[PDB]
């Protein structure tokens, strides 16, 4: 029992991370097999932050301008190339130590862990979700840009977010490790609209159930709703509206405990509308959104 | 900016994690240079577990009936003792994976990241803080019993937590890597009283300065305290008396953003008398315990 905001275990993912400089910047890069992946604002200078043109800046550099590193050695890089808002530079080496890997683009809603880095040294790891807006609220600094967000299915790393650019507001945004930003940010210093953003819902239910499990019930009441019902609450409460496949998804987490996934919409929905009254639900004085009914289950069983 | 419960890189202590099986028990152990290290109840069975004669119980064993396998390979046990509530076993093959390292008894009040285990395998990786009581509230499931709580200074990991128990209550309980338990906690299957518990003072002020330090400002108000107006409020609200040796910690945070600490205290009295009034800090709906003033300079600075 117990219930924690876990992160999947980092060390298959330390092993692939190396620092890469290109004349002033220096930013992490993503070593599997014979090729890094790295940001492609690596390549700037403050002069041109506002709105680089990459093509140019990339055409006056060459394979030996990028110094790789990973701890105390050095990689020979023997090309290099730019894919959407990423650079791969290929080495003449390939990563002892790579994982199993894909790479994966996610869905807003789903989670994934972050392994934040600073000159290719990995400083923590913490669990986050993509915002339904395409943003993520993490914990970067200047330099961190290159860390990765990744899932593990055993022994492979599915790799899905790239750290690129923190907002004027504070919060992150990236990519797919093909370079392509998740939602409509571009990589420059400028103000970006950033979507209005919602609750995962299904999230939310998945951590009610949760919290069932692990003793957490006083929310639970003598209530039932509909979809269209509760769709009308998570309107007014800017809440992702709830569909059969949210309900689907749920199936295994309402067979555990017998409570139907429309009886805990009705507790969300008394939860929404009356709030926690000073009352707290597995540590927490919210509604989290951070937790799957994957992560749940995963977490629940005890899934290595 | 962003600020988050961030655990330390588990890569080196996932290199450590083997599993320990003694007749039908299966648990984890720690395994450093030739030595395992695991929990003394892997040799109890149910009949036993109410009050385990631990010293008759090991008598029936001999090395080879403590399986200790780290994954793929079998490590062949060729000594074994009992050192309070720890079993330790010395293997004939030093782990080739073991990092730089020290044990250490953490105080209550400190925080560590728990590498969550299950038949040697590592599941996630969290935060947490040893409870003024000594109790941990973590996500334990029978099977992750040995799995360890642990620091990281560069790259000497500090390991001060292996897990035991889950006490009624469901909140956790275990020793330091020498089977000293902390708290006044015995491994038996029995009722036990745990503490008082109180909220970290110190670690709710270090938070608020994280919170100013990257945004939320909305708590800062026109008013000071003193230690003893303080302290007569956390007396009431159950907060831990704050004393000069933690005004001394919370001096380089007080010294980065200009807010004496007393001044924080004050917000901290607002905070306590008031409530959030719906409003959140950091993401929290309540006053978050799980930062030390050491955890906030860290990830504020990128320390790696
Ligand atoms: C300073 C920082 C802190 C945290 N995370 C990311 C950053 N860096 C940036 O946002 C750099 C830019 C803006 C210009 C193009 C390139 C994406
Ligand atoms: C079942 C479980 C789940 C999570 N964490 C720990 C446990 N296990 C125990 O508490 C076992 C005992 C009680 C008897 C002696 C020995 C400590």
């Amino acid at each position: 029992s117990g219930f924690r905001k876990m992160a999947f275990p980092s060390g298959k993912v330390e092993g692939c991370m190396v620092q890469v400089t290109c004349g002033t910047t220096t930013l992490n890069g993503l070593w599997l097999d014979d090729v890094v992946y790295c940001p492609r604002h690596v390549i700037c200078t403050s002069e041109d932050m506002l709105n680089p043109n990459y093509e140019d800046l990339l055409i006056r550099k060459s394979n030996h301008n990028f110094l790789v590193q990973a701890g105390n050695v050095q990689l020979r890089v023997i090309g290099h190339s730019m894919q959407n808002c990423v650079l791969k530079l290929k080495v003449d080496t390939a990563n002892p130590k790579t994982p199993k890997y894909k790479f994966v683009r996610i869905q807003p809603g789903q989670t994934f862990s972050v392994l934040a880095c600073y000159n290719g040294s990995p400083s923590g790891v913490y669990q986050c979700a993509m915002r339904p807006n395409f943003t993520i609220k993490g914990s970067f600094l200047n330099g961190s840009c290159g860390s990765v967000g990744f899932n593990i299915d055993y022994d492979c790393v599915s790799f899905c977010y790239m750290h690129h650019m923190e907002l004027p507001t504070g919060v992150h945004a990236g990519t797919d490790l093909e370079g392509n930003f998740y939602g409509p940010f571009v990589d420059r210093q400028t103000a970006q609209a950033a979507g209005t953003d919602t609750t995962i819902t299904v999230n939310v239910l998945a951590w009610l159930y949760a919290a069932v499990i692990n003793g957490d019930r006083w929310f639970l009441n003598r209530f039932t709703t509909t979809l269209n019902d509760f769709n009308l609450v998570a309107m007014k409460y800017n809440y992702e509206p709830l569909t059969q496949d949210h309900v689907d998804i749920l199936g295994p987490l309402s067979a555990q405990t017998g409570i139907a996934v429309l009886d805990m919409c009705a507790s969300l929905k008394e939860l929404l509308q009356n709030g926690m009254n000073g009352r707290t639900i597995l540590g927490s004085a919210l509604l989290e959104d951070e937790f799957t009914p994957f992560d749940v289950v995963r977490q629940c069983s005890g899934v290595t």
